[PDB]
């Protein structure tokens, strides 16, 4: 219920560590996690594995903005009341991302 209970929530890990976890060649395309942003205080980052036509296995990082008035978004036109809801939504369809979210990042 709290974000801290969610298996895809890794909290305060670095961008480099997110890539280490996500770049496993075993992870399906759209393997993901959510971490605290290291660039924007109080924001989150959605880190997603991908297979790029030119660069092969790569990780894409999307900034999730947090509103003081409540709510989260990658883009202000598609807002959610929780990170849980945002994850559910992007798990259904890419809607802009490199791929829909498919697999919770296996751990380390």
């Amino acid at each position: 219920d709290s974000i801290q209970a969610e298996e895809w929530y890794f909290g305060k890990i670095t961008r480099r560590e997110s890539e280490r976890l996500l770049l496993n060649a075993e992870n399906p395309r759209g393997t993901f996690l959510v971490r605290e942003s290291e660039t924007v205080k109080g924001a989150y980052a959605l880190s997603v594995s991908d297979f790029d036509n030119a660069k092969g296995l790569n990780v894409k990082h999307y900034l999730i903005r947090k509103l003081d008035s409540g709510g989260f978004y990658i883009t202000s036109r598609t807002q959610f009341n929780s990170l849980q809801q945002l994850v559910a939504y992007y798990s259904k369809h890419a809607d802009g991302l490199c791929h829909r979210l498919t697999t919770v990042c296996p751990t380390s």
